[PDB]
């Protein structure tokens, strides 16, 4: 249970981030969920009821991030749980990959980790609890061609955070990645058959994850029965890849 | 051996830079080493003699990066091993760490990576033969406090390498990453060493030559460790 948690997710409009607020807001959290437009962040409120709300917020303008952080500390208060779930995919093969693909995925994904981990942190401290969780990847453990900025970003998150549970571990607050293998989203269920088939024969549980599976996990390492738990990575995968 | 082959080592004034460009100049190649300053890159064309030469490059200017390589391919020809080490560390607690910090090692140690590898791999892949060799951090797979920016970069650098060695595998390049632990450029990180010695800058060094050899043409998304124990995967 997180009665009395006050849970942060970034993108939060659909598939697993949506997935990972709705958990919580089961759970009696007071869940906050972004998008990057004021449609999205209006959509979060409708879905998320009167047990939270949906804010706009770009991972890459800190005057945005100052604005919402303060904007939660106002309505709610401070941040309990932070989920970093902002990320996107920008594939190319090496050779195609143009400059602003490797920015714009470095500052997405990563750079995200470090402003939002920055700015929750202090109040975890001198409350001596708190939880940090990113989704990562398998691809940022496993590799993929087309993916090296992606990789990049996703493999870097963990390195970033067992250095910030190293910080931390001490004042109560943990520190953790959830690696999700193949998970079914919409943009799963739009390619052809042909496709599907392909990464289904590289998963030994022959079959796509689902958003929720993902959001059990997260909810897992966030619950009081993990403090024990920090600098590690939970890979749920199916099979896909084994550490 | 390594007669015939082209090597290009950034940041190689001094340290682990300059073993791995005069171990590879003690083993037949011609070798290129890049500073900061035209200082140290004056100190990299002392030390290589008549068979190599230094840059002055900065891996955050395009314009540095594409004018050095220019002059690599048109005194030189093309690169056959690119050995990636540029690096540098401002350490600080996150909490401290301001993000002009966290900008420059990113900029510094992990994007410098993503250059300087697309720009080679092109020629390599036309060769048919290709090697690429990042100098990573034992910190970047163990974690340290304070270093937050570093071992994100060391972290980011191994996910980068093993992507792009699943992308031109089957066109003979291999692309790996050797990471150091403690190696002298107190007691209380010796503690943390079995071995109970610093490692020395041309250890890395004969690491980073094996995997550029044609021995190691079946090690490929690989991190090799030479730290003396500190950390064990
Ligand atoms: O499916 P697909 O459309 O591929 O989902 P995307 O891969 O486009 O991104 C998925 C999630 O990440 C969020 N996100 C992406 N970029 C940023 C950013 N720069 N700042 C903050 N949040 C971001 C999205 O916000 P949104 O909710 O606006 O998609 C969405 O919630
Ligand atoms: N020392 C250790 O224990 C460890 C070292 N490493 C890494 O391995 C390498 C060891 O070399 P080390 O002697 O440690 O570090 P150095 O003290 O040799 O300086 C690192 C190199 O980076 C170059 N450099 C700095 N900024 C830039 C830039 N903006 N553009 C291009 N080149 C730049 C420097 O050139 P200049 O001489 O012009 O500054 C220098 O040659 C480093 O990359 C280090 O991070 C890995 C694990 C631990």
């Amino acid at each position: 249970s997180f009665e009395g948690k006050i849970v942060l997710v970034t993108g939060a409009s659909r598939g697993i981030g949506r997935a990972i607020a709705e958990t919580f807001v089961a759970r009696g959290a007071k869940v906050i969920g972004t998008a990057t437009s004021e449609s999205g962040a209006e959509a979060i409120s409708g879905y998320l009821g009167a047990n939270g709300k949906g804010f706009m917020l770009n991972v890459k303008d800190a005057q945005s991030i100052d604005s919402v952080l303060a904007s939660i500390r106002a309505e709610f208060g401070e941040i309990d749980i932070l989920v970093n779930n902002a990320g996107i995919t920008r594939d190319n093969l090496l050779m195609r990959m143009k400059d602003d693909e490797w920015e714009d995925i470095l500052d997405t994904n990563l750079t995200s980790v470090f402003r939002l981990s920055k700015a929750v942190m202090c109040a975890m401290m001198k409350k001596r609890f708190g939880r940090i969780i990113t989704i990562g990847s398998v691809v940022g453990t496993m590799g993929n061609a087309g993916q090296a900025n992606y990789a990049a970003a996703k493999a870097g998150l963990i390195g970033f955070s067992k250095s910030l549970a190293r910080e931390v571990a001490s004042r109560g607050i943990t520190v953790n990645v959830v690696a999700p293998g193949y998970i079914e989203t919409d943009m799963t269920r739009a390619l052809t058959d042909d496709q599907r088939a392909g990464i289904l024969s590289s998963v030994p549980a022959n079959r796509p994850g689902d958003a929720k599976e993902i959001a059990s996990a997260v909810a897992f390492l966030a619950s009081d029965e993990a403090g024990y738990i920090t600098g590690e990575t939970l890979h749920v995968n199916g099979g896909m890849y084994m550490i």
